[PDB]
């Protein structure tokens, strides 16, 4: 059936709450079948005092995984990739187990250890160590491989950035092009996403953007401006730059069937259980809301930015919410409430 009306007063309260919890700024845009809802509060740059707005560009962090998944699924449509073939079939000698398949990597069922647990054991120090570094995909995979796998191939869900570093490597090996080229040709251009970019390893965010503020691990610590970094530690797992409008366009296009064949979209929605209210497909999350509606999209975390980008099953309603801080669980939990207000409406 259809959805209740979005609750703008509920969205305003969520944003206000997130500010009280430490986010310098927060904003949300809902594309409700052609009627826009847009709210923002707080600052884009806490030093100059410039107010954040829904048109500000930002780092979408892990939402990038959905972009990588779309490219891979289109490669399946073109007959260049088989989801059930071994990763090692395409990238000889990369992984220690030939049984790890592309499907397992896409759904975080590979058992590959997440190298970011080593990199960011200490938040700020970890950020200062990698912010200006450039890594090859192999460098990151090697970091992961210093540890054993955490489970047998396909046995269970374990979120790992390594899986989407592998995805980047696959895209480049099969196409002979950089992932930037593939994103642009396959998604940015066709959808006319004019606020979306993949500029790795450039550290500048093109145009008007919200700055990101990393919260230190110690309570009461001063925020660190984490805006400009290479994001080389994430690449195909987390380096896309976009806007609320473009992510709403992207997820609405994905769910409505415009980005791949119906068969691959169905594959993308084969859910692995994450917890009682969430599933993971192939680079896509499913969140079950209190009113008994499920939404599909992806969350993103990267230093200084928390993103929620979700759409209804048919793509007719899409929401993108952004708080310009990270490493602040209160803010992360409060921002998730945007989904309840946007999709479930007034209580």
């Amino acid at each position: 059936a259809d959805l209740p009306a979005p609750d703008d007063t509920g969205l305003q309260a969520v944003l206000h709450t997130a500010l009280s919890q430490g986010a310098p700024g927060a904003m949300v845009r809902v594309d409700d079948n052609g009627t826009i809802h847009q709210l923002s509060e707080g600052v884009a740059d806490r030093a100059t005092g410039r107010a954040i707005t829904t048109t500000d560009r930002f780092r979408v962090g892990s939402v990038t995984k959905s972009f990588s998944a779309v490219v891979l699924l289109q490669l399946v449509d073109e007959g260049k990739l088989d989801l059930d073939a071994s990763v090692n079939t395409y990238l000889p000698g990369l992984l220690p187990d030939d049984r790890i398949t592309v499907r397992q990597v896409m759904s975080h069922r590979s058992g590959l250890y997440d190298y970011t647990n080593d990199m960011f054991a200490q938040t700020v120090p970890g950020f200062e160590s990698v912010r200006n570094k450039v890594f090859s995909y192999q460098d990151l995979i090697t970091l992961s491989l210093k540890h054993g796998v955490t489970n047998a191939p396909g046995a269970a869900y374990s979120y790992s950035n390594t899986n989407f570093v592998v995805a980047g490597m696959l895209i480049e090996k099969l196409t002979g092009h950089s992932v930037a080229t593939e994103y642009q040709n396959r998604i940015f251009t066709p959808l006319n996403l004019t606020d979306t970019f993949y500029v790795h390893p450039d550290t500048v965010i093109p145009g008007t953007h919200a700055n990101g503020y990393l919260t230190p691990d110690e309570a009461g610590g001063a925020l660190v401006d984490s805006t400009e970094q290479t994001v080389s530690w994430a690449q195909s797992a987390g380096a896309v730059i976009s806007s609320t409008q473009d992510l709403d366009t992207f997820f609405s296009a994905l769910m409505s069937g415009q980005l791949m064949s119906a068969a691959q979209l169905a594959q993308m929605q084969q859910w692995t259980t994450v917890n009682s209210t969430q599933g993971y497909g192939l680079g896509l999350r499913r969140r079950d809301l209190s009113c008994g509606i499920s939404v599909y999209g992806h969350t993103g975390t990267v230093q200084g930015y928390y993103t929620y980008a979700f759409a209804s099953k048919d793509g007719k309603r899409s929401v993108t919410a952004l708080a310009n801080t990270s490493n602040n669980v209160n803010v992360l939990n409060t921002m998730a409430r945007t989904l309840e207000s946007a999709f479930c409406g007034k209580p």
